[PDB]
């Protein structure tokens, strides 16, 4: 009962053009489109393009029963209809669910793609009712999370909260509660929203505005970057473009390794003592989550990823300087504050 | 500085013959051989071709196996990957994907014994409960007791992590005497001491193989087939719970509570599956078992009949207690 799926050979990826795109959008509730460029006149890039379809074809086969369809849009022959749908970022995949146009910013792998669309398929807002369920919510700390207290799911405030949830779906989990006892523990007023920074226990309340739907969106985009961020294969490329003057403070730590877990607890403590400084934000990369990238990382950065590492990586030219080594919570902090320019 | 590897097109997988193996075993420190529908065959080499490109400079070579050396090398299973490192043959029992194959081989390259020095590292060691672990207190690698421990480590490498310490401060916290070895059951906090018996080495192996089944086990992609093939009755108690989801986190804590109070029953061994770790298998599980994996699930799977009996929880407030789950699993006899 562990049948790992193998490719059928059946063609399910659609060639979306200006003549059939209207009918394809009616076919599927959730539609994934690989917005691509035609391969250049060199079989070096052609070989690379067919594997992109091979990954999509497997994902189309695995998610066929979920009402998910996969398509291809060429930007030099179907550039017209590409603009009507909102396909702008080139060589990117876009997911369409109702009125949502979500750009995929993660691994172009069969596993991550299917996992990402499974997360697009779930509802943008999850409800918390029991205190036993609230305790579980508070122990999720590796990501940004928003929770609000509303009178009803038919309320105008919940629908404004749900609309903002679909804006960041499915990267940022949005939680809601109608239980007055749950809001008591969170110190949450009616229609008040709690924003939890990553790896933080104390949240912050989003200020109330007349257009609250837009307020949640701009507040999230203002606080999307935390002092400590975990690189995840689903949003890996989205986290990499959030550079700080062209550099990235990258720390490698294996969570399953006690030496890496020991350094991970240090990065957690450093995140607390430096919540005040936004210029200091560490991207924690667990190399156990990115096996295909550690030989490139070891070669480019000249480090051994079997041990905890931390340093500053240049986004442009991939240059890097790394701390020499386990460091204490304080020792790490000024090691960061003495490399500024 | 985040360039995902893209396939070269260069063939690095060697077609091994009965006049090839003696030197390709010498060219590479670690050798991974795929003991092999018409179309389905050559595309699973594409997964192998990406792994060979990624592990090009790690001393890892990939090969394809003709039946003459399958006799000598020990390749037995129908379509499986065998990994060679020194005097050991490791049979791969995980996802056949570029994700887990590269990750599995990086662990094979690791040393079989990891050392714990200092109390800060000891605390972090105790926060790892996803797998069975062993910790032994010796003096040095020169010790005769350490040699038996390290020898037992390579027979389970890299499935069972083996830990050691020469620091007396670390062993005092664990109350581990010299040459004493503690066996941590998965998701169990307090371990049991392996008895120090005349011949140490295989008593560690006999103890580990005897206790290879914990009350609660986590299905991991690199060892997915190792478990579910450590099978009794041909049946498996399968629990689905997303750790990143609060609703699944709550049911996970109920599963953890069961793993403490019920080591008495030999046949209460739940396999916790996190569907977030196996996206390619979610639609298959939802169709074979007829359950929605967005919510916690637990039930008995009978591979003999491909049958399944599930708990049928309406909503979150329908999730069972630590004792309701224990009772429900017991009354499923035949």
């Amino acid at each position: 009962g562990l049948d790992f799926p193998e490719y059928d050979g059946v063609d399910r990826v659609i060639n979306v053009n200006a003549k059939n795109y209207k009918n394809v959008f009616k076919k599927y509730e959730v539609l994934a489109l690989l917005y691509h460029e035609p391969p250049e006149d060199d079989k070096a890039s052609q070989r690379q393009f067919e594997m992109e379809e091979l990954i999509l074809e497997l994902a189309a086969q695995v998610l066929e029963d979920k009402g998910v369809g996969f398509g291809l849009v060429d930007s030099e022959k179907d550039a017209a209809v590409a603009k009507k749908l909102g396909l702008t970022e080139v060589d990117s995949m876009y997911v369409f669910k109702g009125d949502e146009v979500i750009e995929y910013d993660g691994e172009f792998s069969a596993d991550t793609i299917v996992e990402f669309l499974l997360d697009v398929l779930e509802d943008p807002v999850e409800l918390i009712e029991g205190e036993r369920e609230l305790q579980a919510f508070e122990n999720i700390e590796d990501e940004i999370k928003l929770i609000g207290y509303f009178k009803s799911k038919d309320s105008e405030h919940y629908k404004a909260f749900e609309d903002a949830a679909e804006e960041f779906h499915p990267y940022i989990p949005f939680f809601a509660t109608f239980d007055s006892k749950v809001a008591k523990k969170l110190t949450l007023k009616l229609n008040e929203i709690d924003f939890y920074e990553a790896f933080m226990e104390e949240p912050v309340t989003i200020p109330d505005k007349p257009n609250e739907e837009e307020e949640i969106v701009n507040f999230v985009e203002e606080h999307r970057r935390s002092t400590l961020r975990k690189l995840k294969p689903e949003s890996m490329y989205e986290t990499w473009e959030d550079d700080m003057d062209g550099i990235h403070i990258v720390a490698f730590a294996e969570e399953a390794d006690p030496d890496g877990f020991e350094f991970l607890e240090t990065l957690k403590a450093v995140a607390q003592d430096n919540t005040e400084n936004p210029d200091l934000s560490i991207i924690w990369i667990d190399p156990d989550d990115f096996p295909l990238l550690v030989p490139y990382w070891e070669k480019t950065f000249d480090i051994d990823l079997s041990a905890p590492q931390i340093g500053v990586v240049n986004v442009t030219d991939a240059d890097s300087v790394w701390m020499e080594m386990l460091p204490s919570a304080e020792e790490l902090e000024d090691w960061l504050e003495d490399v500024l320019e």
